[PDB]
């Protein structure tokens, strides 16, 4: 109930809401039915349209209009934003050449500049380039602010859990937003576009920016417009609450267009029919930089211009339908389109079982556009897993595919020619950054960086402490000309032992077996200072990761390589060694075939052993450091060290094998050297951050050899690729890869061929930031360089993506 009989009179677009049944007066009254009589005669004026003409200079002031020409205007705040263009011969902002603004030229009695963020939905990065001759406002901002080519979404690439994404720094797993339909079993809601259970609180986690800003004390105009609200009334707002008394005036402001989104799911994302939204578009901000100059507001606020989203090209006939595929097809519910979430129709059905869904979904036709997963085997890339509301059953769907249930759902709801929602590397998702003010940087182009690193600089960019979120604080400081938040690295929580010869072979009781018993003082004392770190700058250089949890382990040196053994895990927590663009493969000799030797520098009770591996018939093991890439026949003998060992499915050892006796050198070969870093993850409970012991699911069977669920590498070189990784002198270039550890290849539909044909795409599937190695190890890599370490944690940021330009 809203007792809608009060009035706006004076209160037209208030700045707190007020409590039913009061009627509403705010920007979001339409949408909650809730406005008074009386806002759309008083608030929602359009007599005489957005533009000053000639004739209505100087005009008697006329509430009734839009917006006023008269003299008045500027100190009542509500000239229309071409005012002093039209009546006072001044130029459009697009108009005057830029100039650098070293320093806020802002007002007397503003304590901060404001930040503006524009943000446009569905507006894809090419457009910066293939619309820049009808956006010249957008495009004058990009070249005189600072740019980055594109910005990367997050998954699902849609709206919702995007823009909430921008709004607190979060993945959607964390923030609830995991998409823009949903379940909760919890809660038994559903959240959908339509309705009003998305108005409710509950589905929101996180802390937005707007409860950020505001529980210290800065003043935030209201996020959200009604989609009736005209853009140009939504401009003329956001000026007006910028001439408010400085006590009153909010210190952040947010406008939100739906387009080009809307018409590009109609016409396609290069439809000729999108050349008027973006003009459109384009024209608003125009509005907005006119006021903001008429205001002499121009060199003092800091304007973010973002997108949630691209757009790509998808019609009805690319649809895949799962009762093409499935029996039981009425059995379940799909959340479609582009992507895929299953759940069971009937919680009382004891006869669903996910397994044979999955089975039945798995490569059953030889061209298909969707792959299966279960949530926790999605790559680690889209922390898509650790929310009750995402489904246990997921379909990554094909670019330009969209998946659902039966061909009636399809056409009783072709329409549309463009949608999104992808997987959140696909170049047509991607989408635009642009920051233009004091606070930025003049002319300036930064790398693409992800979305999720907004809200830190926003919080910056406000003097605001950020919430705990899942940017990386730091990472974009190269953005800012000032405002900078100084990192420092996280302090070891656990130094590590150097262990020298301790035990005898004979105290070891593992089953294993080598043939090594064959033999000069030159070669002894040489392989003496090797187990002493000798070779450790050349295997360890960016310095030793730093162990950020209490544990136990121990530095092992070889002559080829350098870990950090686990006595709690048994294994190592990581392995460093360097590749140069000269070393050669050789194979494993034949005497050596099934070699595992016990270290003398770590005890038999914190040691695999061998017979494990025998009695369990599903678990094989492989090697940290590979054999093929060892130095010497000599040196050799250390990367069949039980300590150098870690559990491994037979399907997953293809695939290891082929990364380390081929791509390990290809990619040494092209890069001119590569340090590569490898070791375990575990992640039994899906949630992106290290297990502790007793999480742990699964064990080499009879023994507490502990299961990982992914396998890491971290490959480094250095970005100047004349100059070999082992002597680099300027900034590095990284990849890296997180793949899951599983006993069948059922991902890759072509594993029965070659290696050749298969392993590197799946890599590239799983391609990963270090900073996501991170949290699932409890490491900090790169802590001895000589870079900035702004410069460093940019750097962990990166992925490599292996899409086209
Ligand atoms: C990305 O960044 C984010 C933010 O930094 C990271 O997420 C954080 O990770 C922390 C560690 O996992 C986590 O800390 C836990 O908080 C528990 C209390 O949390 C409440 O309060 C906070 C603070 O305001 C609030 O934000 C939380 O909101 C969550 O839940 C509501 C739903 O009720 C949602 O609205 C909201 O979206 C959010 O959900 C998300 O997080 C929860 C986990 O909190 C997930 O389960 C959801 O799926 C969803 O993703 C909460 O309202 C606290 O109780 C925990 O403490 C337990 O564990 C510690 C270990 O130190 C142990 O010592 C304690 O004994 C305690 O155990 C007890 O409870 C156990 C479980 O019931 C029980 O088994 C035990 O026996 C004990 O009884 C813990 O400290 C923090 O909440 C989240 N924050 C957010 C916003 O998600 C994220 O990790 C980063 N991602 C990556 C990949 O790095
Ligand atoms: O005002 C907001 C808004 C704006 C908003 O900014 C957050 C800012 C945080 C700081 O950084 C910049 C963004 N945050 C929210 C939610 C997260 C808290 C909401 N609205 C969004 C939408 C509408 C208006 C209408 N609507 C649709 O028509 N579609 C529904 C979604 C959708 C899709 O996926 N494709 O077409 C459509 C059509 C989506
Ligand atoms: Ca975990
Ligand atoms: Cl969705
Ligand atoms: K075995
Ligand atoms: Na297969
Ligand atoms: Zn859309």
């Amino acid at each position: 109930w809203t007792a809608t009989s009060g009035s706006c009179k004076g209160r037209c677009f208030e700045l707190q809401e007020v409590g039913p049944p009061d009627c509403r007066c705010d920007n979001l009254c339409k949408s909650y039915s809730s406005c008074c009589h009386d806002f759309d005669e008083l608030c929602l004026k359009t007599a005489r349209g957005w533009e000053c003409t000639k004739d209505r200079c100087g005009e008697v002031r006329n509430e009734e209009n839009a917006c006023h020409c008269s003299e008045d205007c500027l100190s009542r705040g509500d000239c229309c934003t071409n005012y002093q263009v039209v009546c006072k011969g001044e130029s459009h902002w697009v108009d005057d050449d830029c100039e650098e603004i070293k320093v806020p030229e802002c007002p007397a009695g503003f304590v901060r500049p404001p930040l503006i963020i524009f943000s446009v939905d569905g507006f894809r990065a090419s457009y910066m380039k293939k619309g820049s001759k009808v956006m010249p406002n957008i495009e004058k901002l990009r070249s005189c602010g600072t740019h980055a080519p594109y910005m990367r979404p997050v998954y699902p690439t849609k709206t919702f859990p995007n823009l909430y994404t921008l709004a607190t720094g979060l993945y959607p797993e964390s923030h609830g937003i995991v998409g823009n339909s949903m379940y909760d079993p919890v809660f038994d809601a559903s959240f959908h576009l339509r309705g009003r259970e998305k108005f409710n609180h509950r589905w929101w986690g996180g802390q937005p920016l707007w409860i950020t800003a505001t529980k210290q004390g800065v003043r935030a105009g209201t996020f959200f417009w009604s989609v009736s609200i005209p853009h140009e009334r939504r401009i003329l707002t956001i000026l007006q609450w910028l001439s408010l008394p400085d006590n009153e005036r909010p210190s952040v402001y947010a406008f939100y267009s739906e387009q080009p989104d809307f018409s590009g799911h109609k016409y396609g994302p290069f439809g000729p029919e999108m050349t008027n939204p973006l003009r459109e578009i384009d024209k608003t901000v125009g509005q907005l930089m006119d006021g903001l100059k008429q205001l002499r507001l121009h060199r003092c606020v800091n304007v973010i211009f973002v997108g949630d989203h691209g757009m790509e090209d998808v019609t009805c006939d690319r649809t895949e339908f799962l009762s093409n595929y499935l029996t039981n097809v009425d059995d379940i519910t799909l959340v479609p389109g582009t992507l895929g979430r299953i759940r069971a129709k009937s919680i009382n059905n004891s006869k669903y079982d996910p397994k044979t869904i999955i089975a039945a979904l798995t490569c059953k036709k030889p061209d298909q556009h969707f792959k299966p997963y279960m949530k926790q085997h999605l790559p680690k890339r889209l922390h898509y897993a650790n929310n009750r509301r995402i489904e246990d059953i997921h379909l990554l769907v094909d670019r330009r595919w969209h998946v659902a249930r039966k061909p009636l759902d399809v056409y009783k709801k072709c329409f549309f020619q463009g949608d999104h929602g992808f997987d959140n590397k696909v170049n047509s998702m991607q989408t635009v950054f642009v920051g233009y003010g004091p606070t930025f940087k003049y002319r300036t182009k930064v790398p693409p960086f992800e979305n999720i690193e907004l809200y830190n600089v926003m919080c910056d960019l406000l003097g605001l402490k950020p919430a705990p979120n899942n940017g990386t604080h730091g990472s974009l400081n190269h953005l800012l000309r000032t405002n900078t938040f100084r990192p420092t690295m996280p302090d070891e929580v656990s130094r590590p032992n150097y262990p020298g010869i301790m035990y005898l072979q004979s105290e070891f009781d593992l089953g294993c077996t080598c043939d090594d018993k064959v033999e000069n003082k030159l070669e002894e004392l040489n392989k003496r200072l090797h187990t002493k770190g000798s070779t450790k700058e050349r295997h360890l250089l960016y310095g030793r990761p730093a162990v950020l949890y209490r544990t136990s382990y121990d530095i092992l040196y070889h002559t080829d390589f350098e870990s950090g053994y686990s006595e709690i895990f048994l294994m190592p927590l990581w392995t460093s060694y360097t590749i140069s663009k000269q070393a050669e493969v050789s194979s494993i000799p034949e005497h050596l075939t099934n070699c595992v030797r016990p270290d003398v520098r770590v005890s038999p009770g914190f040691s695999q052993n061998c017979l494990a591996y025998k009695n369990d018939k599903q678990m094989s093991y492989g090697f940290l450091f590979p054999p093929y890439l060892s130095s010497s026949p000599e040196a050799k003998y250390d990367a069949f060290l039980v300590t150098n060992m870690v559990p491994m499915y037979p399907a997953f050892k293809r695939v290891w094998a082929y990364f380390q006796r081929v791509l390990v050198k290809k990619y040494a070969s092209e890069r001119n050297g590569v340090n590569v870093i490898s070791g375990p993850i575990f992640d039994y409970n899906y949630d992106g951050l290290r297990d502790t012991e007793d999480e742990i699911k699964q064990y080499v069977e009879g023994s507490s050899i502990p299961v990982p669920t992914h396998y890491y590498s971290i490959i480094t070189s250095c970005l100047d690729f004349t100059q070999p990784a082992d002597k680099c002198d300027g900034p590095l270039s990284v990849s890296s890869f997180i793949l899951p550890h599983r006993p069948d290849n059922d991902e890759s539909c072509n594993s029965s061929e070659d290696e050749s044909k298969w392993v590197e795409e799946l890599m590239k599937m799983h391609t990963a930031r270090v900073r996501d190695i991170e949290h699932l190890t409890g490491l900090d890599f790169y802590r001895k360089t000589s870079r900035s370490y702004s410069e460093i944690l940019t750097l962990k940021t990166y992925l490599h993506t292996y899409e086209s330009e």
